[PDB]
């Protein structure tokens, strides 16, 4: 007789082929999502003519890392850098989860009210001006951030509004698609 391979090793291999098809699609989806986020920060940097645009991801214990960045070559890269909770306190992570935004024309202007240690931190990256909008899943997932490094910058309301609208679509992706 015969047919022993059909319901043994050939059907085993067939399940493995179907799972391989599915795992390669899932990895391509991870690549495509990171490409869309990368294209978004690079295009926002070009369109704003900002010196840096990045996506900062916070973990539940409030530590963080830059997951996407576009930076002009005259200024430091935040891509590889991990930071503790103290650079962005959990009390403020909660205010961002509840929709806090900031548009700071001049981080060195005392009336902007920034912690001395925070002014020192943003100085590490040659930051003069910063625009900050949250990405949520509400729990904070991260920040979409624009920096000016060459000069102080009076941010315009539409820049803040449309940065928020981009971050809100990142929030939907990270939530409704469960991506
Ligand atoms: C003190 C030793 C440390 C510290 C304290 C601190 N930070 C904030 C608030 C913020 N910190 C950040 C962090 C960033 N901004 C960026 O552009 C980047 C990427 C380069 C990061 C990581 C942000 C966005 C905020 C929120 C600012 C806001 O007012 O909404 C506070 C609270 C606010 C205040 O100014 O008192 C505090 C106390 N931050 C440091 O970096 C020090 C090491």
């Amino acid at each position: 007789s015969a047919g022993l391979s059909m319901q043994a090793e050939l059907r085993q291999q067939q399940q493995r082929v179907e799972l391989f098809s599915e795992v390669t699609l899932k990895i391509r989806q991870s690549l495509q999502l990171k490409e869309i986020l990368h294209t978004t920060v690079t295009e926002v940097q070009r369109i704003l003519q900002a010196d840096r645009v990045l996506i900062y991801h916070v973990l539940p214990d409030g530590t963080g890392k830059t997951i996407s960045e576009s930076v002009l070559p005259d200024y430091p890269t935040l891509m590889d850098l991990e930071f503790p909770q103290e650079v962005f306190p959990q009390e403020y992570q909660q205010l961002y989860a509840q929709g806090r935004v900031r548009a700071i024309a001049d981080v060195h202007d005392p009336t902007a009210g920034l912690a001395e240690c925070l002014v020192e931190f943003v100085d590490q990256f040659h930051i003069k001006a910063k625009l900050i909008v949250p990405i949520v899943q509400n729990q904070l997932w991260g920040l979409l951030i624009a920096h000016q490094c060459d000069s102080v910058r009076q941010w315009v309301d539409f820049e803040l509004e449309l940065m928020q609208q981009l971050a809100d679509q990142i929030s939907i992706a990270l939530s409704q698609a469960q991506l």
